[PDB]
């Protein structure tokens, strides 16, 4: 086809839960070729990690940010972009954790 500019659907601006327990973002996308995603904190990528407490898993049309076991120390800023040849997208969601 003739591709298209990725475009995240929508990303929450705020997101409360609990401390200790797991925090799973959802976040759906278009763009073709399927976009190149990266979320980051801090300015910096998060890695998807088979052995941490941080997971990523996309698909040609979604990501979903994983976070086990959230601390307070998780809270904060988390950056979603999307690229692909014909352009980017990027939003910001605020993740709070609640304490006790």
């Amino acid at each position: 086809g003739p591709g298209i500019p990725p475009k995240i659907e929508a990303l929450p601006s705020d997101i409360s839960i609990d401390e200790g327990k797991v925090l799973t973002v959802a976040c759906a996308f278009t763009g073709e070729p399927t976009p190149e995603v990266t979320w980051s904190c801090g300015g910096r990528k998060i890695h998807s990690q088979e052995q941490g407490r941080f997971h990523i898993e996309n698909t040609d049309d979604l990501t979903t940010l994983i976070i086990m076991d959230v601390q307070k120390q998780d809270g904060g800023l988390y950056t979603l972009s999307l690229g692909n040849e014909f352009g980017s997208d990027s939003a910001t969601v605020n993740i709070h954790i609640r304490s006790i």
